[PDB]
This record gives structure tokens, C-alpha cells and sequence, in this order.
């Protein structure tokens, strides 16, 4: 169908054949991220490659060892269950990011690594992801790291530049500023990615439980497992996938 | 009363405007009561009162309520029938009923000036001061445009030892989270004491407010005897009842 | 022309509304000439043009000038009698003669929307593009009042691949410094290209503007031959003589 | 040979019980306050009480005036003073943000540099008579600087300059200010007296000619002069501070 077109276009523009094999599976990432709308999936593919060549410091190296320290510290875990809509749910925790040891680029890379791992799941291509950022422990040094360059790339990676549907961004324990940072974007923003950005603040337990019943760690309201558990499980996973993360590295 | 005879002299010797507010004992006592009969502080307070009055004629000269009656009618302002448990008088201001395409920040300030002028006659109010509740539900970009740096100063100035009323509490409810950032920037410029008297309750104000004002708030805010519409109407009638006294103290 | 036949085909396949603009050979060209005859890019624009037309009915539906005639009469907007050294059409907007008490942002928008549709007809203006000048002297808080976020996105979208005209220059003069503050934050969310084509000459413009548009500016900005007055009458005479054609392309 | 208000000021200082140390209450000292207020006894006394009030509220700024803790900042080229006075006898002080590394130095360290310099120049009768003008070159201004200027620092800055230091502020000139500073300035303008508002100058990126009017013939090459560089006057001032390090100890606690 539109897969027949996509491949042809890919040949024509001389889309880099490496490191990712241009398989049918890989092309359906783009098709699925755009509900099989050919123009749109192709525009995304182009933006994907465009973003990678602009950012070799981020895109070229997906090998996890360089950031093993950050995984071990407890920055990042992925829930064992999908949410009610088939989304994968990812958790990032600022407290467990030493801004002295890891730069914003190192932290970004974590997400890139996780994204590349979860994009292979057909269910995840279909139902996208939801990212939770627990901002407790937010410092001034974290902010320092978030430059215009970095802000811009955070945007693109959710602005038609990576084959994943962002179904929701949840922030908990954000400092007051984030709301100012955000009151000045709410009405500036589209209607689309505005029903998907949730600032829960300090009093987050109840609203978090409404979006993600029966599947959250004890820290955020659940009762089956802890953040430390899912951090280790996702880290074990990421390491069990280091050969694959090399195969798709420059 | 301690210092009334001294203040009487100072007032003459300094040549304080004898009109429009006539220098009755009851008038000079406001200043004494406002500073717990400490003559010096009272005298400093009275000089500040006049200094502000002369630097903001566009605010102090005219206390005739008719210009702002539309605003009162719209349900912007009311005063609770009861005093709080420490004798304070309690004023309620509702932002949602200030239509900033029809009334400026000056019109709104003038409403607080009218109300303050009327309540300071109550000895109990002079003794136990005042508390103001600001309901910021419905706050607009358009309200903010009216709060110029120039208006911010005049607000601050009247509150800085320049009106004969003890400020016992400022309560915000339903404030936009921005109000917290602005607060952080202001805090170091404020005394310890006044900081302890500013409360930002948020959208979940109901139970934290009920601790400061049990039994007296209107139904909208957790009370159960009367409505905001009633106290607005009551206070509106009262301002207009006083329209002549207000004109008599107007330049 | 390379892709002239091809484009119509895609339009016929998508069934793009037959009217109010008839899908003539001349009307399609605009989108090709806008994207240097790039078949894929011409299309995207044309999709986004109709896409933007349906999102903002209250802007794109009516292009009848007579609603804004008084705004034109006031002398808000003018266009140079000559093209620039690159063939761009130069457009001037003077905020001073926009009365936010009489005309809204949607109204002032409509003026630009009318001028644009007229000048895009001209082959050369398609090819070389357009430069805007915003004489922001006389800027008031009641003007920013009208530039809502709801309007800011509608403004930005118009310039964001949603109209068949080449933005070749945005010049701002007599900016209230706060315009530099707003521009700081739009920088990251801007491509390198149009960033260069944006100029903030400030209070000192005469020299910086002269090197961009010599021989062809009006006296107010360092010309000689005519005045803003003249070209506001002429450009007003032109939009009014077009009122018939403007009606045909309305709904 | 009697200075107006001097003998009275001494007695006011005695009735109040003003701290004898670290700064001895010599006539030379009292005169700072008198001259700062054109020999108006009352206002010089208000001023002197304010100086002492602000010192107690900011001991982390006021106690240590020893130069060695901020020597690194001076070596870096942050601060200089012009050899010449301007045409009305003011000492002219130049501060350069670009040479301030906020990783190494806090706003308090920076603030202390001004306090040292101010304490040295106040000893000059001419500077007591004709005040100071200060040029802040904000080229290089970073987010990391911004974050050092908390509301608390903003207040302490405000307070020092509000009737609390015996130096006449005769001009504040900013060059290469980010646009933000104009917004901030618009917000505080109502809070400022007319006389001070007319003494604040934001010159921008194109400062060259505008600054040349206030300070002809006397500026460094970097700002349109011709006789010396900023590097020269930074080093000359560093050395001067360091040769004053003994006096600076004697006015510390
Ligand atoms: C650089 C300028 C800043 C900006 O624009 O931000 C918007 C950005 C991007 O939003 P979007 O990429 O347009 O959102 C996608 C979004 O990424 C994608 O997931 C959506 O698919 P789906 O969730 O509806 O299945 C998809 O739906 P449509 O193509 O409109 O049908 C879009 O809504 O959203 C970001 O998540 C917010 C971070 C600031
Ligand atoms: C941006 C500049 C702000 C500033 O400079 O503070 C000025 C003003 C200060 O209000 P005050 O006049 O100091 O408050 C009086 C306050 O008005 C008065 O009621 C207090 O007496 P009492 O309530 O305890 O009897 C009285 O206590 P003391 O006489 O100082 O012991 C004071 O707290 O505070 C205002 O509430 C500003 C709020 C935005
Ligand atoms: C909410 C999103 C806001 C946004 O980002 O839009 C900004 C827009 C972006 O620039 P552009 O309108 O996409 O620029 C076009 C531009 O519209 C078009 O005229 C240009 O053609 P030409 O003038 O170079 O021949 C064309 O050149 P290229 O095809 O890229 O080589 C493009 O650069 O530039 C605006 O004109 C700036 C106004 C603030
Ligand atoms: C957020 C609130 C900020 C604020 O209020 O600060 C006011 C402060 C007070 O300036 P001052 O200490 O009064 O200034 C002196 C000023 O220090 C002194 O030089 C002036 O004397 P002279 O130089 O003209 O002889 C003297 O003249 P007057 O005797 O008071 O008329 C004053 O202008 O001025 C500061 O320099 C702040 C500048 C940004
Ligand atoms: C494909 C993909 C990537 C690559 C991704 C995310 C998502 C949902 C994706 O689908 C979420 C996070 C992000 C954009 C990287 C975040 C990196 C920074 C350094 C984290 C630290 C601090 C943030 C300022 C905290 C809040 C950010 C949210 C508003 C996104 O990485
Ligand atoms: C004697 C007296 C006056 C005269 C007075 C008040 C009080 C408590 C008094 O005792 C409180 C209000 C104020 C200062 C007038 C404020 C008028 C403004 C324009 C209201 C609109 C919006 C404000 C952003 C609401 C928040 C107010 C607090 C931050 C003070 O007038
Ligand atoms: C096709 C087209 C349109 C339709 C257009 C413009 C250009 C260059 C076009 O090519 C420029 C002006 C604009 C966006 C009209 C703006 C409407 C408002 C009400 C103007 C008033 C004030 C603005 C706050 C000025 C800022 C915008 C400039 C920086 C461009 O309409
Ligand atoms: C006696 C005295 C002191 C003590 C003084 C100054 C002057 C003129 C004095 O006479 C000027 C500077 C100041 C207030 C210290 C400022 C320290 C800050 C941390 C500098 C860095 C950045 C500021 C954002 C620069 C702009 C400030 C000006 C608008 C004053 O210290």
C-alpha cells in the first residue's frame, strides 16, 4: 500500500542505509507513528534523519555504558504494565541526576536509548508513550544545563522528529516557576499537545492514580513494587540490549 | 488619651491641611489608636497619610462613590456582617466582578479607599484592624495590564505606614500560581511580621480559610448563613447611604 | 511549467473547494512561484493555506474592504510606489493611526489579508516576495491588549507556510524596547533563514533603513518625492477599486 | 576653622553609643557623613545611622573588608578605576561582568569588591565632595549571573544605595545591557526619586558616542579613549587595593 510508496521515496532521496537497516519493520515505525498517512510518515522520516545529522553528539552513540552510572543511580524506570490505552509509561527522576557528573546530553541520551528500545514494540508504535518527570530535588545546576540548544532538541524530539507518539507528559513536584514557565505557554500552545501536558504539583497522588490506576510504584501511589525495582529491571534490560544498541550506533 | 493633647499641638504647629477632613479629636485618635498610643509613631503615621494624599490626588481627592457605583453593583466588594474572633473587620474583593474595560485600577483602588475611610470610624476597627480577602478566580491578562509599575507603587505606598488602619491579614484565594513567583520576589523587601500575615490559599482554600474565619464567611467560601450577593448589596447600600459624608471629606 | 499539470491533479483528487477562489491556472501558480516550482513544497503550502482558511473563518471568509475603509482612511497602511532593488513589494504599517477603540486586531489583520491577496496577483510580487515595515511609534498598552494568544497564533500561522507569499523582510522601527524582550524568546523557535530577514532598527533608523530601501522611501523615513499621506490615498484608492474582485473571492 | 555640625555630630554619636571599632570615630570619619549631605547635620546623622544599620543587617558583606578573598576577581579584570576624575571631580568606577566567573565567585564576593573600593575612595575629600559614577559593562551577562542576583541580593543592593553609604551617587551607566534590564528598570522607576532616575543611563550595544559625552578624554581604549587600556587600570587598581590591605584589615572585624 503506502509502504510500497515509502520505500521508493527512501531509495530516491538517498536516505542513509546505515546504521539502521531500512527494513519494512523500520519503515512501519514511521507509518504507525502517523496513522499510515504517507505524506506525514515520510515528512517524519526526513525530520528524523535531519535531526540526527544536526545532533551527532546525541544520535550517533546509543551504547548504554557511558550512562550506566545514571541508570544505577535510579534516574529512570519503565512501568511493568502498559496504561489503559496500550501506552508504555516512562519515569524520570531529577533527584537521581547528578548534574556534576552527567550533562543534559547524557540524560537526553538515556531517553533516546529507551525510545529506540521501545519503538520495536508494535503495541508501542500504535499507542505511544507517556513520560512522567518527578521534579523533586530540582536544582539550579539542572536548570543551567537546559540551554537553548537543549530546549530546542527537547522540542523536536516531540515535534515531528522521532517515530513515537507522545500521548502525555506528566510532571510531579515541579517548582512554582514551571507553572510560570508554562502559564506563558498554555495559550501560546496548540489545543493538541495541551490536553497532554499535566502539572500535578505537590498534591499529585490522587490525579496520578486517576491516569494510571493499578500500575504505579509505591512511591506514586501503587502497592505492588517500588521505583528501585523498576529502575533495576529497566537497567538490566538496557544492558541486556547493549549489542543491539551497538548495531544501531555509528 | 496619651498624646492627644500633643498631637493637637503638632497638627497646629505644622500647618496640616485643615480641610477637607476636619481635625476633630475622633480623627486624630485614629492615628493614635493605629499605633497603640505611641505618639511618635502616630505622628509619623499622620505625616505619611498626608504625604501620600498629596502625591496621589487622582486617588485621594475624590471619595464620592458615584463614579464607582457600577463596580459595587457588579458584586466586586463586600464586608462581612461579623468581625473575626480578634475583632478585625473583614473585607472581600472579587476580581471576577471587576470588568477592566469599564473600570481602571484607579477606580478599583478608590473602592478600597472609600471602604477604609468608612470603617476607620469604628473604634473597634481602629483597635483590631482589618483583614482583606482577595478572590482571584477569573483573573485576566487584562486585569494585569492595569497593574502598572506606577499602580504597584501606590498600592505599596498606602500600605507602608501611610493609612491609619492596622493590616492584620491579607488572604488570597484562587490566585494564579504566578502570584507565588511575584511573592518570592517581594518577600525580602517585606518585614518578618507582615510576611506572617500574607496567606495564599490556592483553589483548595475552603478548609484553610475556615480556620481563620469560622462561622462568618458567606456560602461561597464555606459559610452557611448568607451569600456574597447579600453582603455586596448590604455594603453597596451603605456606601451610598454615606455618599454625603464621603463628599464632605472630598477635595 | 514544471508541475503545473501535476498540481491540479492532486487538487482534483483531494476535491479542494471549487470556490470562492476558482482553481484557475493563474491561482495555482502562486503556490509554485512561492516554493520555486517545487512540486512537493507547493502542495504542502496549498494544503496549509486552505487549512488555515477553515481554522480562521472570522478572518478569511470576508475580504470586503469596506468594513476597514475608515482604518485605511486614517492612514494606517501604505505601499511604496516602487519595488525594491530585489523586486520585493514593500509594505508599511503605522500603528499610531490604529484606534483599538474603533478597530480590533482581527480588523487590522483583514487589511494585511486584503493587501496580500491583491499583490499576489502580480507575477513579480509572487517571484521576488514582500517586505513589511511596522512603524510602532504610538504603540499603546491597549494595542498589546488586542494581540491575544488566540491572535498571536493566527498571526504566526499566516507566516508559517500558510500563505502563498514570500516573506523576504520584516522591519520594525520605533519598537517599545519590550519588543526586543519578546523577540529574545522567539529566537530558538526560529529557523536561521528568516532570522536574518528580521531587522530591529530602533529609534535610530534613518541610516539603517536608507541602505535597505534608498530612492523609494517616503519623507517620514528619509525619502523626498512623496509622503505616507500620498501612498495611503493611492493604496486606499487601489483596494477600493478592487472591491468588486475582493467580493468574488469572499463567502 | 569650625566645621558646621561637627561638634554636634560627635555628641550625637556619643549619646547614641555608636561602635568605636573597627572604624575609629576620628573627625575625618565624621566628616564623611557631613560632606555626603552638604553639611546638613540632620541628614548626615540619618545617613550615619543608616550606614551602621545596614552593616549590622549584612555582616556577611560588612564585616570582612580584607582584599585577599576577592583578589582572584581583581586579577580576572572585573574592576578598575579611571586615573582621572570626570569633569565634575567624580571618581569613575568600571565593573565588567564578563570577567566575573559565577562558578568561583558569589554575588556577595562581587558586592564586596565595591565595598572595598568605596571604603578606599571615601577617604578622599574630592570624592566626598563630588561623588562617584559607576559604569557597568554587561557584555558577557549570563544566566548564571542572573541566578546569583536573588531577591535578597537585589534588596541588599537596593539598601546599600538607599541613604546608607557616605558616597554621593552621581551616575550609573550601563553599556551592553541585555534588553531585560530595560524591563526591570521600568518596573522600579516609580520607586525611584526623580533626581536618581535622571542619573541612570542605559546605553546599549551602541554606547560608544553616548558615553563619550559624559566622559571625554578619560576613558580606556575599549570604550573610546586613547591613552591606556582596561587591562592597565585593572592592574593599577589591583595593586592599590593590595597596598591598602593593611588599612583594610584595620576596618574589618
Ligand atoms: C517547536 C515549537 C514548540 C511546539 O510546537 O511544541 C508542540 C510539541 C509538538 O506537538 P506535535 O508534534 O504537533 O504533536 C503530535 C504528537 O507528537 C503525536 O503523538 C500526535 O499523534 P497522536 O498522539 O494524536 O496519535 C499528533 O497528532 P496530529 O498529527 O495532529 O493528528 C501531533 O499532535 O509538543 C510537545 O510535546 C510539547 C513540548 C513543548
Ligand atoms: C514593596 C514594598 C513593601 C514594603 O515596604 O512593606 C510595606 C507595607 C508595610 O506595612 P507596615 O505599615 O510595616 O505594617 C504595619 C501594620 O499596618 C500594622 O497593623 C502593624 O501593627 P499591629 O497590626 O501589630 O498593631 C505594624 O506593626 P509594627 O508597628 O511595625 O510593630 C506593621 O506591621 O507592607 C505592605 O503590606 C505591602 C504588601 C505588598
Ligand atoms: C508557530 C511557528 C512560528 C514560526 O516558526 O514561523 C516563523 C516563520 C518561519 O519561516 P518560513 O515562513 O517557514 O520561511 C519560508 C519563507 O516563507 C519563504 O518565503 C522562503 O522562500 P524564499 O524567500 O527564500 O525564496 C522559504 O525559503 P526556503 O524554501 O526554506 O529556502 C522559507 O524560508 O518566519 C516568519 O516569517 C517570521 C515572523 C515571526
Ligand atoms: C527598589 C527601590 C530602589 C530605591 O529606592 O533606591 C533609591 C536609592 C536612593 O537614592 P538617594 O541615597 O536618596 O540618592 C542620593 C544620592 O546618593 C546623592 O548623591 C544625592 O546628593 P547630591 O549628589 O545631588 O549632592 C542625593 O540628593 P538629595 O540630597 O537626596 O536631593 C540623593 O539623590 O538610589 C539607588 O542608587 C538605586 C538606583 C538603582
Ligand atoms: C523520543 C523521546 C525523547 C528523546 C524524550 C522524551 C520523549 C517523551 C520521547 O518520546 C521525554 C524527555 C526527552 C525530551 C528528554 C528530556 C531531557 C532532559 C535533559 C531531562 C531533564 C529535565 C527536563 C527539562 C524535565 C522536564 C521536561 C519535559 C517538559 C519534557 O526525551
Ligand atoms: C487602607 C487599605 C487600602 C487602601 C487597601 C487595602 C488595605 C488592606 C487597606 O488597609 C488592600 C487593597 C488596596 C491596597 C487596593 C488594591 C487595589 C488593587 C488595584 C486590586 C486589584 C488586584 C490586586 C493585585 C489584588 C491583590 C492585593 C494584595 C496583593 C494587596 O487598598
Ligand atoms: C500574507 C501576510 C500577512 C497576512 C501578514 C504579513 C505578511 C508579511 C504576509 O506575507 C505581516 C503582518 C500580518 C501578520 C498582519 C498582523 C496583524 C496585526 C493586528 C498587526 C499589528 C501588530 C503586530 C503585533 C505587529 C507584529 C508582526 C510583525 C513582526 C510581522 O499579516
Ligand atoms: C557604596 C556603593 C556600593 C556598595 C555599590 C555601588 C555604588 C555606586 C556605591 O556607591 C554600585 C554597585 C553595588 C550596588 C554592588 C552591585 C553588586 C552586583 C552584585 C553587581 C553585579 C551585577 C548587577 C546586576 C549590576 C547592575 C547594578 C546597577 C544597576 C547598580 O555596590
Amino acid at each position: 500500500p503506502g509502504l510500497a510508496e515509502l520505500r521508493r521515496r527512501v531509495q530516491e532521496a538517498g536516505v542513509p542505509q546505515t546504521p539502521q537497516p531500512l527494513t519494512d519493520a523500520f519503515l512501519l515505525r514511521f507509518l504507525r507513528a502517523r496513522d499510515f498517512d504517507l505524506d506525514l510518515a515520510w515528512r517524519l522520516m526526513k525530520n528524523y534523519y535531519k535531526w540526527r545529522a544536526e545532533c551527532p553528539e546525541l544520535s550517533a552513540d546509543l551504547r548504554p555504558r557511558s550512562i550506566l552510572g545514571l541508570l544505577k543511580a535510579g534516574y529512570h524506570g519503565v512501568l511493568r504494565s502498559r496504561d489503559s490505552t496500550g501506552s508504555r509509561v516512562l519515569i524520570y527522576r531529577i533527584a537521581y541526576w547528578d548534574p556534576k557528573v552527567f550533562t543534559a546530553y547524557d540524560v537526553f541520551r538515556v531517553s533516546l536509548i529507551t525510545s529506540e528500545l521501545i519503538v520495536q514494540e508494535v503495541e508501542t508504535q500504535r499507542n505511544g508513550v507517556k513520560a512522567i518527570f518527578d521534579l523533586e530535588g530540582w536544582q539550579v545546576s539542572h536548570a543551567f544545563q537546559i540551554t537553548p540548544s537543549v530546549a530546542k532538541k527537547i522540542a523536536a524530539v516531540l515535534t515531528d522528529s522521532f517515530p513515537l507518539k507522545v500521548r502525555g507528559i506528566h510532571l510531579i513536584n515541579e517548582p512554582v516557576i514551571f507553572h510560570a514557565v508554562f502559564s506563558m505557554i498554555k495559550p501560546f500552545l496548540t489545543e493538541k499537545i495541551k490536553d497532554r501536558i499535566h502539572l500535578h504539583g505537590n498534591n499529585y497522588k490522587s490525579s496520578m492514580l486517576q491516569h494510571f490506576p493499578d500500575i504505579l510504584p509505591r512511591e506514586y501511589g501503587g502497592k505492588e513494587f517500588s521505583m528501585e525495582d523498576i529502575c533495576q529491571e529497566w537497567t538490566n534490560f538496557i544492558m541486556k540490549s547493549e549489542d543491539y544498541l551497538s548495531s544501531i550506533s555509528e
